[PDB]
């Protein structure tokens, strides 16, 4: 048995030969331009292809997948696959058997198979970049909601909602790298595309004022989500992921603005896989499916 | 089979002979003073004393319980019954099987089993009056959390958190019944125990400005709430329970509201058995572990 996995990212879409034990034995990436998804099948049709020894297929989507039928709902990012069973559409391409399940969740599989997860029945995965990723983790089930939309924590308000769109006082919104960007971008004048995640911890490390007040709201935002899902799910871990990991220390960071609103016995601690994780959590699901 | 079921409420104790199919035979309440545990411990033994054909005993009670081992970690109002295993309490007392459950589990319990939740595997029980209570089955499950803490959905943010402690910027200290009460008191001077909600309602619906910003904003808070949950779990339905209801109108308020904010498919609606819920959910729990 080998099975082709696909990630479908942002920027990018993963793609591996994968053994039913998590080893990769090969790898391919293509940039994918403003999430066009007849690319994306394009890319997938070129690597199935190339690659006829496999037995099966197992992919990590955007958006809102039902895991059993295979049918997208919303495509996240990409309208092309709004409404598109992309299982029947791989199944009638290649005969092969296929699986799909969302990206979040997808990731969160990984840590439950190879990562930090595997003896746990209640953590939480939440992910932050550009935007903010969630998935949930109890009573030793993936929660994916009646609608399969569950694990949205990008939607959970980070102050009370004023009039404009309720997603402007939303975590997405008000909390992320590219909010960090964005920020710094109005604050100085420069130009958002010559300003790095990287140079405002700098000037934060060096004690800027600016950097200052920016990293601290962005960690009062990201306690204020922390202290919601606590208090919510009961989970023993939560794991943190995505562009954020671009600063080593931010767990302890993380960790002391904490103390102004109270882990309560909740471990904190960075996910695992970053780069594969997508593709490890599709397969963990085709796995399942094929049982 | 004749199940001794009691629900220990702020202000009462709820008690009832209940048969297996839910049908409670008989029921007695008491006033507890300060919610003192060991009233709660003899009021039980007078009722079990009286009522020798019960053959089961099922609890409902305040805090965190481990629902398999009977211990209450937390006694929520109740101090005397931190680190207390009430369930082995009432097995050495009685020899009797004893099964002990969370109040607002219970609740949820109730309306899975009697109400509006039968045929549901993803929804939120919401209950709002002195204080903010919650509920959560997903997956066809009670999620109960890690340490058996989930469900704390006052604890949710209601807005940016400042400098105070953070309960203070939190649902149950901002959006409750208790809360419009206290407001209303400020607003106006005069003793907070001469202020009823009907009155606040009244003068709401009079086009009084001083309740009409009291009511916009307690909704405003429930919405917030609202919007969080949904994102968060997809349930299908949140049933809204507690003291809010003496609002007749309320679900069609809330609903009005929420345009500006989006159900995104959730039906919201009351919860049923407000009386008696506890009790029979507290039933349902000991018939699922005689299981």
């Amino acid at each position: 048995m080998k099975i082709a996995a696909f990630d479908i990212g942002g920027t990018a879409l993963k793609m591996g030969v994968v053994l039913p034990h998590g080893e990769i034995i090969l790898t391919k990436s293509a940039e994918i331009s403003g999430s066009d998804g007849d690319q994306i099948l394009a890319e997938m049709k070129v690597f199935l292809a190339e690659n006829t020894d496999v037995t099966g297929i197992a992919v990590s989507a955007p958006g809102y997948v039902n895991p059993k039928t295979g049918l997208i709902t919303m495509g996240g990012a990409i309208r092309r696959f709004d409404n598109f069973n992309l299982k029947e559409w791989l199944e009638a391409e290649t005969g092969l058997p296929v699986a799909i399940e969302n990206d979040a969740n997808c990731a969160l599989l990984a840590e439950k198979w190879l990562g930090k997860g595997q003896d746990l029945d209640d953590f939480l995965c939440l992910t932050i970049g550009t935007g903010i990723g969630g998935g949930i983790f109890s009573n030793g089930e993936l929660v994916r909601g009646g609608r399969f939309r569950a694990g949205e924590f990008g939607y959970m308000f980070s102050e009370r909602p004023g009039a404009f769109r309720p997603g402007k006082y939303t975590l997405n919104e008000t909390t992320t790298m590219l909010v960090l960007r964005r920020q710094y971008a109005e604050l100085t004048g420069r130009p958002l595309e010559e300003i790095t995640g990287e140079e405002i911890f700098a000037n934060y490390d060096a004690h800027d004022a600016v950097s200052e007040r920016l990293i601290t709201e962005f960690y009062t935002g990201i306690c204020t989500g922390l202290y919601n899902l606590i208090y919510l799910f009961d989970p023993t871990h939560i794991f943190i992921g995505g562009g954020i990991t671009s600063r080593p220390t931010f767990i302890a960071e993380l960790k002391h603005h904490m103390e102004s609103f109270g882990l309560r016995d909740t471990i904190i601690e960075t996910a695992t896989h970053k780069n594969q994780a997508g593709l490890l959590g599709a397969v963990y699901h085709f796995l399942q499916e094929e049982n």
